[PDB]
């Protein structure tokens, strides 16, 4: 009752790195975790580790992110973690009265809005991948067992810490002069940054429980497109916008999943857009 605890779990992906150097900065103590310390798959090992670390509070940045993998041959895994190890860790928290922070996704929506529309946290999610359909339930069993908790719904996310869009685009750019990106799915990117940010304002500040979008922000449409092209815009590259059809896809993704972050706006949180969040990224990198 007298001490926060602090408990990271996916503590070596890119946003649990970044969320413990965050902390770090703030001279915020903690217990991290990943795959060679706690398997979130096996509810004994996670008891023992919160039998042990008696946290307060767990920002769960554990999953399984492999949109089209989930589809076919990471099916099985991307369900034991989505599904199994958000309801273990849920579960854990309810037994030891932690708040949880849980991250979840866009791509929980069926991306069946206009241009220019936005998806808000009381829309009713109908996620037409495998992924999405997992991520939802993940959302479903932290609202039935922990008491405390803030669901944040995330897109399309970059860091320095670990893999992701902006890294598979420049590794590619060194041995490839033309790349087909697709200009037909709108959302937003999110810097690893400003959503450790955002998970510490909302704690730190003990807003209401419940759901949050939080992306990096535009003032125009952004598709993954845009964010391609701005990315390699020093390299010799061409960036070359193709339709979804294009190619075939093993996961049918949102046409368009951008996200209302009036709500988190209105926590007094200040969102960057996602082109200012991207030369931060790169400033950050030099380090």
């Amino acid at each position: 009752p007298l001490l926060e605890m602090i408990l990271i779990t996916g503590s070596n992906g890119q946003l649990g790195t970044e969320l413990r150097y965050l902390l770090d900065e703030r001279g915020v103590d903690y217990v991290a975790v990943d795959v060679a310390e706690m398997d979130i798959t096996n509810e004994d090992k996670v008891e023992a580790v919160f039998a042990q670390v008696k946290p307060t509070l767990v920002y769960h940045c554990a999953a399984y992110t492999a949109v089209d993998a989930a589809e076919d041959e990471g099916k099985a895994l991307n369900e034991a973690i989505n599904v199994t190890g958000s309801e273990n860790i849920a579960k854990a928290c309810g037994k030891y009265g932690a708040t949880l922070v849980y991250i979840s996704t866009d791509y929980v929506f069926d991306g069946n809005k206009p241009v220019g529309q936005e998806w808000v946290e009381t829309d009713h999610p109908d996620p037409k991948t495998e992924y999405g359909r997992t991520k939802r339930l993940g959302e479903l069993a932290v609202e039935r067992y922990a008491e405390h908790f803030y669901i944040i719904r995330t897109a399309w996310v970059f860091g320095n810490y670990g893999k992701n869009f902006v890294f598979t685009m420049e590794q590619l750019a060194e041995n490839h002069s033309r790349l087909t990106v697709v200009n037909d799915q709108h959302g937003r990117p999110t810097w690893t940054r400003t959503l450790a940010e955002f998970m510490c304002y909302l704690t730190e500040n003990q807003k209401a429980f419940g759901y949050y979008h939080l992306s990096n922000d535009a003032k125009e449409d952004t598709t993954w497109y845009d964010f391609a092209k701005e990315i390699l815009k020093d390299k010799a590259v061409e960036v070359v916008p193709v339709d979804s059809s294009a190619f075939p896809a093993k996961a049918k993704r949102p046409l368009n999943s951008t996200m209302n972050l009036d709500k988190a706006k209105a926590t007094g949180f200040v969102i960057p857009t996602w082109q200012e969040a991207l030369k931060a990224f790169y400033q950050q990198g030099l380090k």
